[PDB]
């Protein structure tokens, strides 16, 4: 996250860090629980990995340090990648991780509820442990920025050479300073509205991180709520 | 109908009682009118029902005494159930039948329009012929009774074992006290908005029948209108 | 167009003429730009064309006049119709072009926003050269009509042979006086809200043109956003 202050300690409990421990261990992106058993995330997150025994899910944490090898985790059980998806900036950036156990939800832990149909923004913030420059490292405290949603038009203005789709969502500041980034892919763009937090985005693509007219471009999550439901049904 | 009291002949024209002539006939479920030859109704009536040809719908109805071995009735051509119906509290809860003969209009008798994906409620009401407490039995008079929607959030913390999905709605008071309940299984959930009356939600399931903090779980048929049209074809 | 009034030039810069030049060339029907390869029209303009090599389309045009031999115009790759399509009258009615060159915007000619499923109007006007009357010939000067939508409800009521559909939507004056008519076909029912034109419709059918309690019908762009994403895909 480009231009974010550190958050508070369980302000965003739906927040998880996906780690690879291929050559050794890291954080590779983030995600939302939504369920007991599943992570949103972004499929991009997953390019080169061919197999789940690989990653570990680590839910509750603010900062990195936080995470030894002693520490609980998540296992990944599957990888869902949404079937039409390519590539980030062709859209269709979704993937669920079915969870090898079920989350125990607690003040520390806890599900982000999905947009409604009918809510088809004014307080919007992404978050993550991604880089707060283009070529940076991951941060240890769970980062946070308040980011205004642009209109698809605004966002298509932004970024000729691609299509903006009505299955994206833009967010970003004209002048720029504020963004989501590298590692910080995957995690959620989380709107407060009527006292409820949504996960209205997937941090999913930008040129570059927090520069002037490029919007960072998410995954329009309520267009995918009728997959989500399919794929997480037994 | 728990806690309702009799309706107004003719106030609810879209209402039909289904009877089935197996063994003997009986009052098996509510419906909606919604076309000239179509009734709106619940998969979850048609367990057993092996053939259509033991089904009589009325219309007009407002007394079940009304209902004697001389009274018309239109017969059943087809039962369409939803591919994906398993049981109601999985959802897709969901069924049309295609009737013999097509419905007159008249005061007694007329669709309700379904709901528009533009409005994605304050005035329900849920009507029927259906028990007044669990073990009961069917009621003579058309009973209806006036229930607000709660979110799909406050509903998934009164179901804690379930999975309330987007297609799914409820309703209930946190008190109880009014409610649909067995009979009423298939019967419109009626909204009146902009002096119109929209079907909302097809009575489907709870825990009990008007408990505290269990409220009235209903098919979102909203959800559905993109399969209704495409089942309703020539 | 009946009732309507000749466009300032430039005003509706999304509306293309498109003509055939079988057996000589002339206009057929209306279209709108949507994006620098495609142009969103009709179905039923295509009935007996059995390649797109007979079509051409023709941007930033006022006057029929403008057209002539030496005019440029762009040829069609491709005509891409529903394949749910059957007739004008059962819906579905929607096609894209495909062109064989992109288009370079200027203030002649540039795409129309589609609607977004989130505003599922006041300022809505119907475009195009066709008749100014039942049985009349294409006019030389693009004509406007401010039209107001009407609901589904109302439309269904003046169409009772019909079946008017949620992917449908219908616009008229209860006295009749201005709609579109045969050679509008294809063209936008363009609505202008929060200072941003949207493709609302394209002109479908209707009985007659311009009667009393007859509304012009046209396809619910809308309905079509995800299809249109599909289509248009590489
Ligand atoms: N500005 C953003 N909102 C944003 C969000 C996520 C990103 C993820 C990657 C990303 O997935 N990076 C990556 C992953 C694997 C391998 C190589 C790069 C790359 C970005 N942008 C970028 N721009 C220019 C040059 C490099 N990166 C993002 C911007
Ligand atoms: N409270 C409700 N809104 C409701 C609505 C419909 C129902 C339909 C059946 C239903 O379909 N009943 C049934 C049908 C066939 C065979 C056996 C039972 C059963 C219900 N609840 C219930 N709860 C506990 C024990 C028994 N029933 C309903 C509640
Ligand atoms: N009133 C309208 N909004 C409307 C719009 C488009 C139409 C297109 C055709 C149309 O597609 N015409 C056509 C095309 C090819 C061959 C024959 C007729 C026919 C119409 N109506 C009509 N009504 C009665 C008798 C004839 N036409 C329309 C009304």
């Amino acid at each position: 996250i480009v231009g974010g202050t550190a958050s508070v300690r369980g302000e965003w409990p739906w927040q998880v860090t996906l780690h690879t421990t291929s050559p050794t261990q890291r954080h590779l992106c983030g995600g939302s629980i939504i369920g007991n058993q599943w992570i949103l995330t972004a499929a991009h997150c997953f390019y080169g990995v061919e197999s789940p025994k690989i990653l570990r899910v680590y839910s509750g944490i603010l900062n990195q340090a936080e995470i030894a090898e002693d520490t609980s985790f998540f296992g990944v059980q599957e990888i869902i990648i949404h079937d039409q998806y390519k590539m980030a900036e062709s859209g269709y950036d979704i993937a669920l991780l079915k969870l090898e156990t079920t989350v125990n939800y607690a003040d520390s832990q806890r599900p982000i509820s999905l947009p409604s149909k009918g809510d088809r923004y004014t307080d919007c913030w992404v978050t993550g442990w991604g880089y707060r420059k283009l070529r940076d490292k991951i941060q240890n405290t769970l980062q946070k920025a308040k980011i205004p949603l642009v209109t698809n038009e605004e966002c298509q203005k932004r970024y000729r050479g691609h299509k903006i789709t009505h299955k994206m969502i833009c967010a970003g500041y004209r002048e720029g300073g504020k963004d989501a980034c590298k590692g910080d892919s995957g995690g959620p763009l989380s709107c407060k509205h009527n006292e409820v937090w949504h996960l209205v985005g997937i941090t999913s693509w930008g040129e570059g991180c927090a520069q002037r007219e490029r919007p960072g471009v998410y995954t329009n999550v309520v267009e995918y709520v009728d997959w989500i439901l399919e794929k997480t049904q037994a």
